[PDB]
């Protein structure tokens, strides 16, 4: 809420109009009061100025003494139930009237050295009242700046109704007497007009039926009266108080006796911790979803219902207490020697020349209230859906992967659930795998960790990989090439998962287009060799000194938000110092997963 | 809310019972958690102890490691929506079990130097499990205090139902299937019993009618089943949100669709500023009175309804905004020369030998928003109702008194009202008068001020009076005598106004009795001369040095609260140094009003 | 200093104009910087937006990446040497361009569901560039709101120079080469024009002489070149540092080598304690007056000089140290029994029936550093100048009054001086006298104190007077009547001292007129009996219960400030309960002086 005043600075004791009016931003203010008036730096006792409690407009009280000088007014008001106070927000300069005998001077007794228009109370028909500021003195007297109030009246054939359309309802059992009255403007005998004000009126028993629809002062068709169907006013609008535990689905339905036609609903001052957690539907019922993040506590919720007949607000109390199944994480850790395990993704390498069946990870930790063993487990294979399969032991959480190809990474989503029925709580997390190999030219490309956890706002760089014993770093070249896949984890719905491909619209096609409309399915947006003249333009790239993957800042996003998900692409290498774009099948690997999350 | 734990200090690893349980005062606690466990001054990682989230009772987790030493448990819980946490509230000493071969020792290999009973898990039928604390050592080894758990079982013809009476409802359209089940204990074929537990049960279609009403294990008449009328559960219980201005009457009615039989209502966590301002009736409707003191602001109000079928809480929002008629005082001031006028009662002296018609006070000040002239005025004569009359000019507030006798004080209540209709605001205040005179022996007794504003808790003394020119202070004596009157101003209803009189029960008779059951209508409770051996016993008295009225502390009250009101009594004098009890008619005056208010 | 931004909310990556510009109040801002950019609630690394350090206007950097979303810019700048910073003061919504094939769609491949004008870069000749907001989608794709930038060019015979007048100087010894150049617009051969821009130019040796004074694109007389006399630029502008003691006169002259024609001067950031204490004259020299209130301390002073050739600021240091003669008060006290004496005016009563020569007060106290005896003394009679005389002993300060009439008050101004010569310090204070008497009907009217020290902003009331032994208060009436005098003490110069009189303009005539233009020299503005229907309108009045003088709030002032001075008027009385306006000569007294000071 913000507020300031505009209006007349200089006035005299005869001022009867509004002196100063507020302009505000935020909630419509009300209960205005003048809390202090000062005159020339000292308190002013008498109630010289008044303020309209509803509008905040300031006028002069006509019975008050009006000594000359600068007045400062302090003003208080409310907006959305809160009190605000402003010291010396309005300044009013009260001037001395000019001497008695000045017309629109009595026997040349008073001289004037300065003439200025003070105000006139684009031309309009009607009377203009002009006021002047004059500097005057009697013979031999010191000059004085005064105000010449209401000095001159200037009076200058006749119509707009705001609005010009209006509704009247057909009478019936629910409204046997209906009427109409328009605002004051600036074949049937049932519509009348007040001759002085021009207000249009209709009394009860007009006999107007639903669907049925010129003033002389001739202004033809200056108003339109529409007869319409009765709109039922809002009644019996309310919700029961609600008591439940954390993270469960709750339907909060309005009472079934609700009456009211064509109603709209909105929250009034929804508490901060409920914002985004409660959804109001078009019928005014509220949904809270399973897995919601409302903290334990007690909350007051208000809903306003509105139709053309008026508004009504209802209040209920929502109390959330502890769910005995509530928990927030589990961990499998890693077989890469990396600790603390919580500083790295859950990730497992199958050694070069090894077997997938030798690596079957079991979870190791959780904050589940009834302990690790109390959890039940599900798994969903994410990558590579064309050849990789995943299963899980429902009671232990042991994961088995089959089909993952040497030289590639895979990814699954694991869901742990505590409890059963309506109060069950589930936590879902990714687990990643890398099937290492010795590929062409004795290369054994290994990033440790092979999951690069990156903040898409800040960007960053991965660990430098090991290349394999005997590999000459100096002549090694490494670049993304093809076969890009993206899996949304907890990003916006518009971050569509899947492979970058011709004629498929998904997050990767959107990302590619953000780099260049012509990028198609090429390596360009992720390539060092295609961006050497300006690397800052790439979505990401591998450097040719250390072979880290670099992710550039703020690019991994769309209009709906930052990426929250994981990307994998095929990378190719060359061992003779050349751009590896044409590397043959045995020199192609997918050794690293990029996991974007602004929490990293 | 307060809480502490009692239970077993010393345990061993085989402990399966409740170790420690809470005793609490205040709101029933819930959502218990153990937030920390320490062992021997260091953090203990594993979840060795568990706490029941509902009861707060503490047990040992059987799969946990149990190293030896003193454990300290920190506990959190909620009470009435607030979280409380207690560091090291529970201490558990985990002991080492005694060595293997001790029976209820294996080849005299282990010696025992100390025997103590640890616990037994007034005698009762059933099995007692005994545990011991023993100090033991193998030959040549250092002695050790251990625990001997479940060492001995001691097993010692058969019934109480709590409660012993229970209700079942007759079936009908609103409840076509009704049942019954009793708690587990410690002619018809429709009542059955579980042979193992002894629970009494009745299935639907029992055919029992309203009004209609022995177990072998023979316990005759050990349970009574009463058939009763269906109690409608609470439904559609709610209130609309309420918006109004300060100090006006408001009826807050529950929605007319309410269902529910035999219901009781109470406020839940009523906000501090509404306490005493909202009244809940036996139907659950709420009244707010005209002149209520609820501050401007927005309030959340909750009401709980309860019957035998359960409880339901409803919430509404109450918003109070500024009343344009709101104000808190007016003042008439005084004609005694006393300032600031707000430090004294509104009070007017008619001079000795003067006329009542010469003193017609008009009000001088107010905080009325539209100014002094905007007020309308009413008056009510309080004293002396046997001879004094009061009128007021409705628009100016000018008071006219007639009939007040020379030598006496009078009192009126003046009511000023701002505005009209439902939003009108009224303020009621006393105004006092003293008709001075020269009485017998040239005495002109004048207290200035003649209204003694006293705090009845603290007590105090009046101003010293002027006696009149020529009066010898040394030989003057002055004492309350008779004709005592009391007028409740804003005290409890039980402070009944009126004259102290035989066979009339009012505040003065109660006050008299508090001094002495035999005081009747005598001067004694207010007399110096009747209390000279212990003045602290008097309700009040006049001293014979300065002639101040003294009011003793904490006496002017009854069981319902401190006096808030005004007292006048006849005082008599003597000019020859004697007890003035028998002063003749011309030496009797009522020159001072005592106004009691704990705000003074 | 205050600031906010206006401009374009929605942009695209092709935006090359100003996006947002500041509006400010206070000192012209400079050294603008963008201190932070966020995108969608996270830091944005790259320098996407730029800000002009001088103007604060914001543009898009064309080489930057431009991801889609809402950007928030934090801005810092300086104003008058101080740094200000504003978090998220500017918001910029970067949109996605609309798809490739949209003209001003490629084979109906993209549908549009919404058309809006984004911006057009009252009609004017020249090219308008239109941009659109469109909602679009390819067949089967989710719709997207995009921006269609530079979509349409609309191109719509020819002149204003701001300003239209300009000065060139005649050449001479001090400026042998002078030129002219006008701003770009929106008989002699020495004035030329750039054909493309229309700038008017004159090279050196134009031969134009002092006093001497049409473009085709024909705009006749569209510019006026005035030949004028050389204005000497400011040079050698400075002041010496200044060291002196408190309260002495100081002339601070600029160095005598100053050069510069037609110069104006102002202070730059004058320290608070020097404001009102240093006066800058039209030559740029500074005066500090004897009796100035500059505290001891060291001050930096800056003065800016400006003419048409530019500005130059000079700085000096002013150091004020202790004056050994510095002091602030003396006191004579009073002979009225009133203490502490500093809570009352210095004031002396000559008893009824007494002699002026019996009351010759001597001063009693001072904070003079060398003690009371070190002071020398002067006196000036203020009232009554028509009959009263005052002398003083120069070394003791003993005052002698002669000529003051029974029944009246007098007033003198006493000046005490410590030290001699340039470092002497003087303090001037009033001392008042009351020559009491028993006047008609045994009245002995005495106010104690008889100097009513009143704050003219707050108003107030005097002490109640004693009327004399035997005087009946009930029938006494007292009112100001005539012979009003006012003496300015330390008020504005416009508070002219002297008697209220016909055809004399002074503070009292001004005060009288403020009450009513018709008041003349009547009692009305100071009368109880002339204002009984609305006492709040009086300048002051005596009440008829206690006979206190009342001064109404905020009235004793004019446009230049509150009264600081003393007023005396003749008051008349009646002993028979009547308006005393016609009291004869023996019932007329001037018993009270009103001393106005906002320090009271
Ligand atoms: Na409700
Ligand atoms: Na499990
Ligand atoms: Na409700
Ligand atoms: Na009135
Ligand atoms: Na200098
Ligand atoms: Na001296």
């Amino acid at each position: 809420f913000t507020i300031y005043y505009t209006g007349m600075t200089d006035i005299g004791p005869s001022m009867t109009g509004v002196i100063s009016s507020p302009t505000y931003k935020g909630g419509t203010p009300y209960d205005f009061a003048i809390t202090r008036i000062t005159l020339d730096g000292e308190p002013f006792s008498d109630s010289i100025f008044a303020i309209d409690s509803e509008t905040g407009k300031i006028t002069l009280n006509s019975t008050s003494n009006t000594p000359v000088g600068l007045y400062k007014l302090s003003v208080a008001c409310y907006s959305n139930n809160n009190r605000y106070e402003y010291t010396d927000i309005v300044e009013i300069n009260m001037m001395k009237p000019v001497p008695d005998g000045i017309k629109t001077t009595e026997g040349n007794h008073i001289s004037i050295s300065n003439y200025t228009i003070a105000s006139a109370m684009n031309i309009q028909p009607g009377k203009y009242i002009l006021s002047f500021k004059l500097t005057t003195a009697a013979t031999g007297e010191d000059p004085e700046k005064g105000i010449f109030e209401n000095a001159l009246e200037i009076n200058v054939r006749p119509l707009i109704y705001t609005p010009d359309e209006g509704k009247i309802e057909e009478e019936g059992e629910r409204s046997p007497e209906t009427t109409f009255q328009s605002n004051i403007p600036a074949n049937t005998d049932k519509i009348t007009i007040d001759p002085t004000t021009g207000v249009l009126s209709v009394a009860a028993h007009h006999g107007f039926k639903d669907g049925e629809k010129s003033v002389k002062a001739v202004f033809e068709n200056v108003f339109t009266l529409n007869t319409v169907e009765f709109i039922e006013p809002i009644a019996n609008f309310g919700y029961a108080d609600v008591n439940d535990v954390q993270a469960v689905e709750i339907d909060i339905n309005k009472n079934e006796n609700f009456k009211g036609d064509e109603v709209k609903y909105e929250f009034v001052n929804l508490p901060t911790d409920l914002q985004g957690e409660l959804a109001l539907d078009l019928d005014g019922n509220i949904a809270i979803k399973k897995g919601n993040k409302i903290p334990v506590g007690q909350y007051t919720v208000q809903v306003m219902a509105t139709n053309t007949k008026g508004s009504e607000t209802a209040t209920f109390t929502l109390t959330i207490t502890a769910n005995p199944n509530y928990f927030t994480y589990f961990r499998y850790g890693n077989n890469l020697g990396l600790t603390p395990i919580e500083n790295y993704a859950d990730q497992f390498r199958i050694e070069a020349g090894g077997k997938l069946n030798s690596v079957k990870p079991v979870p190791t930790a959780t904050d589940a209230k009834d302990g690790l063993s109390s959890l039940k487990w599900e798994v969903e294979l994410k990558h590579n859906p064309n050849n990789t399969k995943a299963t899980i032991n429902e009671s232990t959480g042991q994961i088995t992967i089959t089909g993952l190809k040497q030289g590639q990474c895979g990814m699954v989503m694991v869901t742990a659930t505590a409890g059963e029925g309506k109060t069950a709580v589930s936590v879902k997390q990714p687990v990643f795998f890398h099937f290492s190999m010795i590929s062409d030219s004795n290369v054994q490309l290994e990033y440790t960790p092979f999951v690069f956890q990156v903040n898409p706002a800040r960007g960053g760089e991965s660990i430098a990989p090991s290349l394999g014993a005997g590999i000459d770093k100096s002549t090694f070249r490494l670049d993304y090439r093809r076969d890009f896949f993206y899996y949304n984890i907890a990003g916006p719905d518009s971050h569509i998962s899947g492979a970058l491909a011709q004629k498929v619209d998904n997050f990767l096609s959107e990302m590619w287009n953000s780099y260049d409309a012509t990028a198609g399915t090429s390596r360009k947006p992720m390539s060092y060799f295609e961006n050497t003249t300006n690397l800052s333009k790439a979505l990401g790239y591998i450097d040719q000194t250390d072979f880290k993957v670099h992710i550039n800042p703020n690019l991994w996003r769309n209009k709906d938000g930052y990426a929250n998900g994981a990307m994998i692409g095929q990378i190719t290498y060359d061992v003779t110092g050349k751009d590896p774009q044409a590397a043959t099948s045995g020199a192609r690997v997918s050794p690293i997963f990029i996991w974007f999350d602004t929490k990293f």
